[PDB]
């Protein structure tokens, strides 16, 4: 259960297909409304293949959907989120998860 509303234009027709690269710079807030990742406060763009389970499944269904120069919000639920198994010191169990996404390249 992920929910995307196109907060960007995108124009762009290219989607991501499997065995592929892709590059998101993701602002992630817990529903209360405090942070607990930003990779554009690192100035690095988040390289993660399609596949091969290296983030957790609604993020790369949101990635699949949505396309090239593109940006949404994604409502991550708990139950494809870390759910009662949260992150040790950093997300607390049974939270939803709010994503800032977008691709550059590919």
């Amino acid at each position: 259960g992920v929910e995307i509303e196109t907060i960007s234009p995108g124009d762009g027709r290219t989607f991501p297909k499997k065995g592929q690269t892709c590059v998101v710079h993701y602002t992630g807030m817990l529903q209360n409304g405090k942070k607990f990742d930003s990779s554009r406060d690192r100035n690095k763009p988040f390289k993660f293949r399609i596949g091969k389970q290296e983030v957790i499944k609604g993020f790369e269904e949101g990635a699949a959907q949505m396309s090239l120069g593109q940006r949404a919000k994604l409502t991550c639920t708990p139950d494809v989120a870390y759910g009662a198994t949260g992150h040790p010191g950093v997300i607390p169990p049974n939270a939803t998860l709010i994503f800032d996404v977008e691709l550059l390249n590919l």
